[PDB]
């Protein structure tokens, strides 16, 4: 009869599927496909440096299971 | 080839279709079955109180697109 909503503390995590020759350009389209967030609206942080577009994943020693941070930029 | 994780800030919210004579217990077992977090693991708080498992939502005028919010309860 009625809808109601729960906010919840709980973190998403977006979950990828990548090769090391892949570039920061390409996770940020996946992460665009997942969520429809524009790359130009995506910073991704590692290790206290933002990841650039045309460098690869094994450029920044981003191994299985390495979180990366998502900031979004307005 | 490998899988990465990517930490979001992105608030996620349960959303509910409930009737005003549903209980506290009624709204939680309904979170166990989509989330499975057992009933004893919430605490549901809603303007500055903790809502009780015997009382109904209507007790507590909660209304259309109240915004509950889910507190872990953990040993």
């Amino acid at each position: 009869k009625m809808q109601i909503l729960v906010r919840t503390p709980f973190v998403q995590f977006i979950t990828l599927e990548v090769e090391p020759s892949d570039t920061i350009e390409n996770v940020k389209a996946k992460i665009q496909e997942k969520e429809g967030i524009p790359p130009d609206q995506q910073r991704l942080i590692f290790a206290g440096k933002q990841l650039e577009d045309g460098r690869t994943l094994s450029d920044y020693n981003i191994q299985k299971e390495s979180t990366l941070h998502l900031v979004l930029r307005l």
